[PDB]
């Protein structure tokens, strides 16, 4: 329905977060193993960084999801290293800033290892952002803002009085970046799943029942086209 | 679509949250003052309040607005007054609970003194729990939890090890209760406004196009009948 003409000629979120859900009911579907669905979501990854960019979005988040048989989890842990190996060269070619968000002690030395790497390779870079969330959980990341501030007020160098909504802000993992104002979620699921509770506060949210490995270039432009519709209503704010 | 008798049927979430919103543009399109448009919303709160404790609901949260003309700020400052006014007799003959969350600084003392008395009046009912959250924002209430455990640090009587989840749940102002397991936002508007950031993690959120003033029995309906669909869709979890 919308060209990305017509997208471009609107107005660009800055910093988009999209949960991506669907990997296995996709696989299920096409008669295929679940892990085929995950490698076919990697690749959803790419075609999205490369729109977003040329878009001119600023800060591209991403959530993959977190008890599926050993085998799958192991293949899952290793994701990050294949997407980083194939998609890396172009990533610095395309002035992308790699970061990600989450426990990172969840994940494997050699899995840090490389994620690492791929962030001081990129961290001059100044184009977009693109922000992986893993093992990454809203409540968790609130209540380590609140007992790193606790221990800044038992050492004494916070006072109570001086912790307001910007500076517990400031104690988020999302620390240096704006708040997203558009979130997307596939899979047809309409909840947040403890995803950036506190910093989509005020973002609009763009549900959809396509499967994330299904998500190309066309169904983006149809969020986006939604996103800015809206700016464009009438009556009461 | 979804009669009564079905839902019924069906399962109840013990704890609802509506985002009442579409009060001023039911005025509008309706030709009359904005003000009449809170009045009739007012109605709509009785209506819901006796079919979800008909219902079984457990707890009802019911989410009022926050820079209009200071006239029309004034009498939104009136209405719990004349709410309790007119309902209160038959909340405390059906068994309601009144309980209220928010900033409650932000209101005049006769307005206070008003609520205070419906709550205590109340307090020794045990059926359906009507939540009303006024000047109630989800940042500002997961800072003050932080600020307030931040000072028992500081006092000495918590140790910052004991901060985990749970705890954190205790300083908010539903410690009291469970997280509500559907939210319902009218007017068409899609999304939270930072509204039970921490407690809707969880939640199913049912977004509707129905203005507030006209989200009746019906509509009410239909919203259970969203809800309970989604627990008998196959898949993935
Ligand atoms: C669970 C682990 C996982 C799963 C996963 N999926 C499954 C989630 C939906 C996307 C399909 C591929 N992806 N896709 C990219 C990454 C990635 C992570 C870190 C990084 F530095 C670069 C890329 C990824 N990581
Ligand atoms: C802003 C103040 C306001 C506005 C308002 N609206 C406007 C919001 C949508 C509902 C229409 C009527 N309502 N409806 C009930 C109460 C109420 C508050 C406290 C209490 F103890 C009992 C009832 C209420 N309070």
């Amino acid at each position: 329905r919308y060209t990305k003409e017509d997208i471009l000629k609107g107005e660009i979120p800055e910093h988009i977060a999209i949960i991506m859900d669907g990997n296995g009911r996709w696989a299920k579907k096409r008669s295929l193993p679940r892990i085929a669905g995950h490698h076919e979501g990697m690749k959803v990854v790419k075609r999205t960084t490369k729109l977003a960019n040329e878009l001119g979005v600023k800060v591209l988040t991403l959530y993959a999801f977190s008890k599926r048989p050993k085998m799958e989890v192991d293949f899952l842990m290793k994701l990050p290293e294949e997407f980083l190996n194939t998609y890396l060269p172009e990533l610095v070619e395309e002035n992308v800033q790699v970061r990600i968000i989450g426990d990172e002690t969840a994940l494997p030395a050699h899995t840090l290892r490389a994620i690492e790497k791929a962030v001081q390779d990129t961290a001059q870079n100044d184009g977009m952002i693109l922000n992986f969330a893993l093992n990454y959980g809203g409540r968790t990341e609130i209540v380590s803002a609140a007992k790193s501030l606790a221990e800044k007020v038992k050492e004494g160098s916070l006072n109570i009085e001086d912790i307001d909504e910007s500076l517990f802000s400031t104690y988020l993992m999302t620390e240096s970046l704006q708040d997203p104002e558009l979130l997307i979620r596939t899979s047809g699921e309409i909840r947040l799943s403890n995803f950036m509770l506190w910093q989509v506060a005020y973002s609009e949210f763009v549900f959809t029942d396509v499967l994330w490995p299904d998500f190309k270039e066309d169904h983006f432009l149809q969020a986006l086209g939604e996103f800015q519709q809206r700016g464009r209503r009438f009556g009461g704010i």
